[PDB]
């Protein structure tokens, strides 16, 4: 409690923390219901919904696109404009590289932010507010609730898809594999977790120094932890520091042990 305030003190930032130990039902909450721009963590839920709406076979559908559908951070999708990419390959790119264009293509496919919100409401997430495609292209100003969620809701919806019954097991397995194989999170939740332990995570970064990671974390032996660490700062062009996330993860891990 004061460890998390210490981190807020040390990094001049606001933290939102929610963790669930699914083995004991122990919880670690710190501003659990405070809203942050969810930023690219929404990609994990976007794929959950894609997977609910498609057989694994249907993920082989090819999606074509041009250079004009690519804006900022498209490491995978910029390599394939000639051929396009299948839904499967877009999911991989979106989750493991946070390919922004891949995300936009998947979001279109599922019916846009309106359909994403519909499906999240259906799983009992009253908080996550998808509003815009690309939502990184627009600022979430303090007090704005469009494209925001909370640590607690993000954990709840992530557990629903990844760990519970919102997906049949072969699709839940695909989601988990992609997340475990994320390339973008080494300095975040993964840097705060004990060595060896498996981590499936999805990162995000926006304006106002927003720096997020959501994860499922497995102990050698036992049930997983599901965790959201959301952060933001006072100023629109504020810098973030990944260390804040890693260190907040350390505190959660302490508290769970
Ligand atoms: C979603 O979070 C994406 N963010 C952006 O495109 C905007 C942005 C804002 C500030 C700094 C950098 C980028 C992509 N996801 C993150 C992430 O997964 O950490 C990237 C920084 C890779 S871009």
């Amino acid at each position: 409690k004061d460890d998390f305030a210490k981190l807020e003190e040390q990094f001049d930032a606001k933290l939102g923390i929610f963790a669930l130990d699914t083995g004991t039902n122990r919880t670690v909450a710190y501003r659990p219901d405070e809203r942050f721009a969810f930023a690219s963590t929404i990609k994990a839920l976007t794929v959950g919904v894609l997977l609910q709406q498609k057989s694994i076979e249907d993920l082989n559908q090819r999606i074509t696109y041009t250079r004009d559908d690519l804006v900022n951070y498209n490491p995978i999708t910029e390599k394939h404009v000639d051929t396009g990419m299948t839904l499967k390959e877009l999911a991989d790119a979106s989750l493991r590289y946070s390919d922004n264009a891949a995300q936009n293509l998947i979001l279109k496919q599922i019916g846009g932010p309106e359909s994403l919100k519909k499906e999240l409401r259906k799983i009992g997430d009253e908080v996550t507010n998808p509003e815009r495609f690309c939502p990184e292209l627009n600022e979430v100003n303090p007090g704005e609730t469009q494209d925001t969620s909370t640590a607690r809701a993000l954990v709840t919806s992530l557990r629903a898809f990844a760990l519970e019954d919102k997906l049949p097991s072969e699709k839940r397995e695909l989601l988990i594999d992609w997340m475990k194989r994320n390339t973008t999170g080494d300095a975040l939740i993964r840097a705060g977790v004990p060595d060896g332990w498996e981590v499936a995570d999805k990162t995000g970064a926006a304006s106002y120094g927003t720096r997020n990671d959501i994860a499922i974390i497995w102990p050698p032996k036992g049930d997983p932890v599901v965790l959201a660490v959301l952060s933001s700062r006072d100023k629109k062009d504020a810098k973030y520091d990944d260390k804040l996330i890693a260190e907040a993860t350390k505190v959660v891990m302490k508290a769970l042990n």
